[PDB]
């Protein structure tokens, strides 16, 4: 409906998969070549369902900081026959807050979902569900269960995939360039 939604739009319809592991249904961000990123509470295996096409796991790594804390962002190399629109030059450098930012879903249940969920906070540490966490940015919408793994944006940058919620905020991991240089 505006320039948030636009940018959003434009990620969803080239960067995104539908990813399904035995936990379920997730939005799936590809960041360029055959890397992907998926929450890591999807338990990623050796094998994995993109678009519902059975796909070999060519590596798989949960991040952790390096004061060894789970950041929940798992990256996946997935033996695809395609390579993804390479977007690093869409991910921020460093942890920073922001305004006016989108949510955006694609699965099964929720496909073409796009949220505007407002302000977004640099919230740090998040006890997510009993794991201590890092790198959390919050946001004020009452994320529902199928939302994981979904696109956090703003107008020219890729800030973050959702991993959880409490009813009233919905929390996101960062994404940030050094994960993805080579």
């Amino acid at each position: 409906m505006g320039p948030g939604f636009d940018f959003a739009q434009a990620i969803m319809k080239k960067n995104t998969v539908i990813a399904r592991t035995e936990k379920g249904e997730f939005t799936m961000l590809g960041v360029y070549d055959r890397v992907a990123v998926i929450p890591t509470h999807a338990s990623v295996g050796e094998i994995i369902y993109i678009n519902d096409v059975e796909t070999r796991v060519l590596d798989a790594c949960a991040l952790r900081d390096l004061t060894d804390t789970n950041l929940e962002i798992t990256i996946v190399k997935l033996d695809r026959n395609q390579k993804f629109r390479d977007i690093r030059h869409f991910l921020p450098r460093c942890e920073d807050d922001y305004n006016d930012a989108v949510l955006s879903v694609h699965t099964s249940k929720f496909p073409n979902m796009y949220i505007p969920v407002g302000q977004v906070t640099n919230y740090g540490f998040l006890n997510l569900g009993g794991t201590p966490t890092h790198r959390i940015l919050m946001y004020n919408f009452p994320t529902r269960a199928g939302q994981c793994g979904g696109v956090v944006t703003t107008t020219g940058k890729v800030i973050g995939i959702h991993v959880g919620g409490n009813g009233a905020q919905g929390f996101a991991a960062m994404l940030l360039h050094s994960y993805f240089t080579d």
